[PDB]
C-alpha cells in the first residue's frame, strides 16, 4: 500500500577539520549509505547538526545531496522551521530539486517559544497546500512540543500531505499504536526513530520504516526485512547481537556516532562536529570501535 | 565609565500582511522609536522575530536599519547561532556595517541541545576574538541554559569583548546583585530586559540599562533617569503609572505589544507577525490599547 | 449561581524559629486574613509550602486551622498527591473536618513523571466519586502538565464535582475565555491566580475569582469590588495603585512575601521558611516593606 | 577498602489489587531480590512508586522490609524530602532501624521549585551531621537540578557521609569520569542506576555498583563480577544477553517491569500499580514475558 517503508536513516553533514562543508564526503557518506541498503535517506535532520548550518550551506547541501543520489533512491529533506511561509519555501524547493518527502518538526523556538495546536495545524496544513510531495511530522524531545496520538491522527486526517510520522518521543511503541488506531489508512507512514533503539517493540506496534542513524544500516535493515517476511525469531536475534551498538549510538556516542564511524572506516575526512558541540570523548570514541568491530559493519570495509 | 547605559528597546520586525518583510514601516518604526528618546536599539532579537527570518531577511535588515540609523544612535546587533563560526562571521559583519554592540544567547538548540560551560566560554571566546566591539550575553529562559552569576562573571574578567548582560531569568534582581558583586567593574553593563517589568527592583539591584519593548521606550526611560540621579520617589511615581502597561505586554500581548501599538498609530502599514505566531485576541488588543491610552505613548501620537 | 466567588488568599505555613510548626502564629495569620476581607481561604497549597512539610503536619494543620476558622469563612484544602486513592482520602478527610472545596494538581511526580490525559480524567473522576464538596482543579506551572481548554471543559461537564479552576499558566486570561465558552455553565469557578498579577485581565476574561497571596487581602478584593459593580475604571485604579506590591510579591520575594508583611506586622513570630528554601535577600525584604507601607496595608497596623 | 561493591537493585512497592500495601507479598519479593544474589537493597526510591505512598506507608515499609531482611544485606532506604530537617529526620530513624545507607535527591519540589548550590550543600551538610551512616546523592532527571561533577565532588570532599552517587543523567559515564577523578578517594561508590541500560560504558567509566530494577538481578550481577575480575570481554557477553530485557525494562515496561515478572513467577500477588499510573499494554506485557522466558531468570524459578 505505502509509497515508502523500510529504513531510512539520517545523513550526517560532513564538515572538515576546520568546521567548513566538506562536500566531497559528504558524497562518499551518500554512496556507502546507499550501498548498505538503505530504502531511503533523510537530509538536515537534527541528527545532521542542521542547528549549526547556515541557509546557503543548507541550500548547497540539498542541490548536491539530491544530485548525487541521481534518482537511486527517494530523499526526505528536514525543512523544519518556526515561520509557516519559510518552511513551505524550503519545502517548494526541495520539490523543485528532487525531494520524494519533506521531514517537519512542529513550529517552535529554543526552550519557551511554544505554538498552540490550532496553530500548529494551520503551519502543516499550509505547507500542505503549497507542495506536492508528502510531509513527514517529527515528534521528537528537542520540540519540547507536545503532540499527542489523537492530535496527530487529526493532521493526518485533516491535512492532504501528512502521511508520515517519525515518533521519537518516551513510549514511542504503544504511541504507534494509538496513532494508527485513530488514523486508520491515512498514516501511510508510522515509522521509529531514536536510532532505531526501541525498533523491535515499535515493529510489534505495527512501524512501517526506521529513521535510525547513518553508520550501521547494513545492521539494522535486515531486522525489518525479516519482520516483514515473518521471521520474527531472526529478526529478534539480529537486534539482539547489534543492541549493544544501538545502545552506545542512543546514550554514549551519540550525533557523532555515524561519522566517527564514517571516519574509521575512511569513508570520510573528518568526524568533527562545529564547533561548540563537545567532540567524543576518547573512551567514548574507544568503545564505540571496539563494540562496532564485533559486528563487521560495512562502515569499517566499504 | 561605561560606554552605553539608558533604554536600549528591541526594533520589532515590520511585516507586510503578505509575509514579506515591510522595509518601508521597518524605517518608520526605527524613526519612531529614536524620536521616542531611546538611548539606542537592538535589533533581530528574540523579540524581533528573528526565529521566523531567514538568513537573506537578518543580512537585508542589518543593512537597512543601520544605514538608516546613520549614527544618531547605537545599534546592538543579535547574532546568536549555535555554531561558534556562524555567530562570529555575523558579528563581524554586523561590526563592518556599523553595530556599536552584537548580542548573543549562549549556543543551544531546542529543548534538549545543551552545551556545556567549558565550550560556552570558548565560544563567546572565539566570538570575542572575531570583532573589537562588545559582546552582550543575553541570560533568557529561551535558551533553557544555566549561566551561573559566578560563570558570567568569570567571562567578564577573562573575555576581552563580554562586558554587557542582559539578565531576565527569574530572580533577575538578585542574580544582577551576584553578578556586580562578583564581576565589579568588569560588568560594564548590568541590564536588564523582559520589556521592563522589573525594572524597579533591577535598577536597586544596579542595573544601569534596560532592553525593553519598542512600543513605548519614552514611557520607561524617565524611570531610568530619574534613578540614575537619586530622584527615587519619582522613580518610583512613573514606574507606577506605567507598570499596567508594562504588566500586559509581558503577559497578555507580547511580542506583538510593539506592533499592535505602531500600527494603531500610524507608524507602520501592518501589526501583523509571520506565521504561525499567534495574532493578537481582539479583547487583548483592545485592552492593551485602552490602557496605552490612559498614558499618552509618542507610539500612539506620532506619523500624525 | 456559584457557590464561592471573590478573593481566596493561600494561608501561609508558620514556623518557629527552630523549623517546628508554630500553631500559635498560624491562628493569628488565620484571624488577620480574615479580618482582612477574605471570602475564603486556600491551605496547604505549594504557596504555602507544603512540599516542606509531613502528612503529620498536613492532618495537624487541617485541624487546627479548620477549627479555629470556626465556619467564619468557606476554606479550601489543597489535597494533592500523584496517588488517586491518597488524594480521594485527603479530600473525604478534609470535608468531614468542615472544608467547603479542596484543590488538586493533576496527579504528578518531579519533572519527569506524567500522566496521560485519560488518567488524569480518571484521577479527577474518582476523587469526584468520594467526597460531595466542589474539586478545584489547579493549572499551575509546577505540575508540569498540559491541561487544555477542551480538556479542564470536557472535565466540568463530565465529573459531578469538578466545578472550579485556578488557571495560573502562562495566557491565563484568554484560556478562561476559552474555559469558560467551551464550558458553559458547568465552569462554575473560573479562577486566577499568581498573586493576581494579572487580575485586570483575567477579570474582562471572565474570572469570577482570585487566588492571592495571604499578605494583602484587603488592597485586592476592592479590585475584584469595582469590576463586579461596573466601575471598571475604579477597577483600573485600584490595580494601578497596588501593582507595585503585587509585582515584587511575584517577582522578588515570593512565597515568603505574606510572612514577612506578617512578621513586620506583628500578626507572627517568625517569617523564616523551612531549610533549603532561601531566606529573602536583606535587600528585597526592605523593598518589599518600602513598596507596601505606601499603602497602608491592614498586615502593618492589625497587631 | 569501600563499604558497599555490587549490586543494590531497587525493591519494588507491592500493591493488592485493591491498591493498598500487600506486606506479604512485599516480603516475598525482598526475599526473591536476596535470592537472586543481590549484595543489597534500595527501599522507597522512584522506581518504588515512592511518589505514590503516604508517611504512614513509608514507616509501615521501613520497619517490615527492614526486619524481614534480619541484616542478611545492607539496606539503602531513600528518605528523600524537600525539607532538610524531614529528610534527615527519616535518615536517623532508618539508621536506628539497621539501614546501612541512605539515599536522598536534592531537594526539590515539581518542575519549578528548585534550590541553589549553597543550599544544597548546607542540605546533605545537617543531614550528615544528624546521622552515622553513608549517604548516597540522587542524581536523576527526576530532580530537574544540576548537581555537576566538581560539586559533587567537592560534597564528597567536605561532608563526612556524602561518598555514594547514583548518576543517571544523560551522559553519566562521562560524567562518573569526572566524578571519580575529581573526588578522588572522597568517592568510595560511584554508582549508576536506570536499570543498568548504560552499565557497560558506565562500568568502563570507573562504576562500582549498579542500582538496578529489582526482576532479574541475577542475570545483571554476573556483568559487574566480569568486570571487577577485569573480565572485560566476558562482561560484554552477558551484556550482550540480557541488554533486550534491560532495553525494554528501560523504554517499554518501565518501573513495573519488576513487578510483572514477580507476578508471573508467583512471587507477589498483584503487579498493579496504584492509579493514576498507567498499567501496562497488554502487548508491552508479553513482549517482557517473552524477552524473559528466554534468558531463564530465577524470577520465573522461584522457590523458598
Amino acid at each position: 500500500t505505502p509509497r515508502h517503508r523500510g529504513i531510512f536513516p539520517v545523513v550526517p553533514t560532513t564538515f572538515a577539520d576546520t568546521g567548513e562543508l566538506d562536500l566531497a564526503s559528504q558524497k562518499r557518506a551518500v554512496d556507502f549509505m546507499i550501498d548498505a541498503g538503505s530504502d531511503g535517506l533523510c537530509i538536515l535532520a537534527n541528527f545532521s547538526e542542521q542547528f549549526a548550518i547556515t541557509d546557503d550551506e543548507r541550500d548547497v547541501l540539498t542541490r548536491t545531496i539530491l544530485e548525487h543520489v541521481a534518482g537511486r533512491v527517494p530523499v526526505i529533506v528536514t525543512t523544519s522551521h518556526y515561520s509557516t511561509q519559510v518552511c513551505a519555501a524550503r519545502s517548494l524547493r526541495a520539490q523543485q530539486l528532487g525531494a520524494a518527502m519533506v521531514m517537519a518538526m512542529p513550529p517552535y523556538h529554543g526552550a519557551t517559544f511554544r505554538v498552540p495546536e490550532a496553530q500548529i495545524f494551520e503551519f502543516y496544513a499550509r505547507v500542505s497546500d503549497a507542495i506536492a510531495i508528502p510531509i513527514m511530522v517529527q515528534d521528537a524531545p528537542a520540540s519540547g512540543t507536545a503532540l499527542s496520538a489523537p492530535f496527530l491522527a487529526r493532521m493526518a486526517r485533516e491535512i492532504e500531505q501528512v502521511a508520515y510520522f517519525k515518533i521519537e518521543t518516551p513510549g514511542a511503541a504503544n504511541k504507534l499504536r494509538e496513532l494508527i488506531r485513530l488514523g486508520g489508512d491515512a498514516i501511510e507512514g508510522p515509522w521509529d526513530g531514536e536510532e532505531a533503539i526501541t525498533l523491535l517493540a515499535d515493529l510489534h506496534a505495527g512501524a512501517t520504516g526506521a529513521m535510525t542513524g547513518g553508520g550501521f544500516p547494513d545492521g539494522i535493515r535486515p531486522i525489518l526485512e525479516a519482520w516483514r517476511e515473518g521471521r520474527h525469531d531472526d529478526a529478534y536475534a539480529r537486534y539482539q547481537a547489534w543492541l549493544p551498538l544501538i545502545n552506545h549510538e542512543n546514550r554514549q556516542s551519540g550525533i557523532l556516532t555515524a561519522k566517527a564511524l564514517m571516519r574509521e572506516g575512511g569513508v570520510i575526512a573528518s568526524e568533527r562536529p562545529r564547533h561548540p558541540m563537545p567532540e567524543l570523548h576518547p573512551d567514548t570514541r574507544a568503545e564505540l570501535l571496539a563494540i562496532a568491530r564485533r559486528l563487521d559493519p560495512l562502515v569499517l570495509r566499504w
